[PDB]
C-alpha cells in the first residue's frame, strides 16, 4: 500500500524552502525560483520500504494573513522549520514560526524537524551546537541540509515522516 502525508516547510524568507522542495521534488539545485510563489507539491518517493506520497506546502509570499495558508498549517501534519547556518536572523526567528504552528494547531505534540541549511557556505554564523540545543529544547530532531549539493535533504524530509509516524501511532 501506501501513505500520504501532508507536509509544510516554513522559514524566514531565502533560507532554501524552495530550493530544499525542489531537490526532493526534482533532485537538482534550483537556485533562482520566484521568491513570492507558495503553492504544494506532491512527490511520491519510498521510505524505509512503504511507498510515500508527500504534498509539500513550501510558504512565500508575504507575511500579511492569507486564508489557503492559514487552512492548510491547520491541517498540516508535520513541519520542517528551516534557517540558513550563514544567516542569525533566521536561526532567531524560527522560536516565532513554532509558535505560530503551536497557535494554528490544538495538539501539543506536532511533528517538527528542525534544519539548518546552506551547510555548504563556508561563511557560517549559527553553530550546529546552538541549533542542538534548540531542537533539544524543543524535544525535536535538528538535521543539516545543503539543498546545493543535496547533503540531508532526503534526511529532513524523510525524519519528519518517520516522527509523524511515531505521532500517528499514539
Ligand atoms: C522570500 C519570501 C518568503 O519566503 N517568505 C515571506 C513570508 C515568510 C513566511 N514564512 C513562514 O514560514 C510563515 C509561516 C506562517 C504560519 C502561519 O501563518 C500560521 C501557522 C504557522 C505558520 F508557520 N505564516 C506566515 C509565514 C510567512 C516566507
Ligand atoms: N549555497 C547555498 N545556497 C542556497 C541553498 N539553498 C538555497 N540557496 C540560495 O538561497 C537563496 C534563497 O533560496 P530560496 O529557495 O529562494 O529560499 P526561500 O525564500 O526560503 O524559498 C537563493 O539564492 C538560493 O539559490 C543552499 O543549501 N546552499
Ligand atoms: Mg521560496
Amino acid at each position: 500500500g501506501m501513505t500520504e502525508y501532508k507536509l509544510v516547510v516554513v522559514g524566514a524568507c531565502g533560507v532554501g524552502k524552495s530550493a530544499l522542495t525542489i531537490q526532493l521534488i526534482q533532485n537538482h539545485f534550483v537556485d533562482e525560483y520566484d521568491p513570492t510563489i507558495e503553492d504544494s507539491y506532491r512527490k511520491q518517493v519510498v521510505i524505509d520500504g512503504e511507498t510515500s506520497l508527500l504534498d509539500i506546502l513550501d510558504t512565500a509570499g508575504q507575511e500579511e494573513y492569507s486564508a489557503m495558508r492559514d487552512q492548510y498549517m491547520r491541517t498540516g501534519e508535520g513541519f520542517l522549520l528551516v534557517f540558513a547556518i550563514n544567516n542569525t536572523k533566521s536561526f532567531e526567528d524560527i522560536h516565532h514560526y513554532r509558535e505560530q504552528i503551536k497557535r494554528v494547531k490544538d495538539s501539543e505534540d506536532v511533528p517538527m524537524v528542525l534544519v539548518g541549511n546552506k551547510s555548504d557556505l563556508p561563511s557560517r554564523t549559527v553553530d550546529t551546537k546552538q541549533a542542538q540545543d534548540l531542537a533539544r529544547s524543543y524535544g525535536i530532531p535538528f538535521i543539516e541540509t545543503s539543498a546545493k549539493t543535496r547533503q540531508g535533504v532526503d534526511d529532513a524530509f524523510y525524519t519528519l515522516v518517520r516522527e509523524i509516524r511515531k505521532h500517528k501511532e499514539k
